[PDB]
């Protein structure tokens, strides 16, 4: 059985904890409290391999703690998640990336790029822009829907897959 230790960042309000629910419990959730930080594990086979998903959710802006620290030197790969219809949220995504390089002290460290929310119209976000990101990155792109659950188990998956990858 393989586990593999993600991290889930953000601007706060994209998606986090949605998507993170719907993974786990397979349910959206709006109404999940904004402060909450929490871990969570999933049993799942990807790829014919047993593994032990051991999810940070995170949130908390400024505050430090012990858990984020440790999750974020030792996870091993970082989904990174910003909202379609909501722009401040995309333009942050280089700063988390930035953030997760410091610590890491690196530049390959696995992740992938989850724009969420594609079910809304009020989209504010090109798959275009957001792709050439990722492409800019060297990772991939992936479009979720914490509601439609659309993409969710692609998205973690594929960090899953970039994680392997790495290893190898
Ligand atoms: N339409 C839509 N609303 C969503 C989606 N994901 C999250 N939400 C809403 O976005 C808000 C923030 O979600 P949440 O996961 O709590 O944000 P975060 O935990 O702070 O990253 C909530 O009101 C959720 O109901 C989504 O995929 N689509
Ligand atoms: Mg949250």
């Amino acid at each position: 059985m393989t586990e593999y230790k993600l991290v889930v960042v953000g601007a706060g309000g994209v998606g986090k904890s949605a998507l993170t629910i719907q993974l786990i419990q397979n349910h959206f959730v709006d109404e999940y409290d904004p402060t909450i930080e929490d871990s969570y594990r999933k049993q799942v086979v990807i790829d014919g391999e047993t593994c032990l998903l051991d999810i940070l959710d995170t949130a908390g802006q400024e505050e430090y703690s012990a858990m984020r620290d440790q999750y974020m030197r030792t996870g091993e790969g970082f989904l990174c998640v910003f909202a379609i219809n909501n722009t401040k949220s995309f333009e942050d995504i280089h700063q988390y990336r930035e953030q997760i390089k410091r610590v890491k002290d690196s530049d390959d460290v696995p992740m992938v790029l989850v724009g969420n929310k594609c079910d809304l119209a009020a989209r504010t976000v090109e798959s275009r822009q957001a792709q050439d990101l990722a492409r800019s990155y060297g990772i991939p792109y992936i479009e979720t829907s914490a509601k439609t659950r659309q993409g969710v188990e692609d998205a973690f998956y594929t960090l899953v897959r970039e994680i392997r990858q790495h290893k190898l």
